[PDB]
């Protein structure tokens, strides 16, 4: 699929819904990532 | 790992970023979705 997503938008969400959380937001934008190379 | 993603909020950016290719927004939420189960 030739799809680009927005991980600098992506990590500013979470960064914000996990507004304590750095450390998820980080787990959670390295999973989507990872899952988006695993998903191709 | 257990971290909760915001996919409503995450469609509405992806929205935003395909502000045209709605189609697009679906394929790229499901993917991310998917391989969000898939990079567990």
């Amino acid at each position: 699929q030739e799809l680009t997503v927005p991980w600098d938008d992506i990590e500013a969400l979470l960064k914000n819904n996990f507004e304590n959380d750095q450390a998820a937001v980080r787990q959670v934008m390295e999973r989507l990532q990872k899952g988006w190379s695993l998903a191709k």
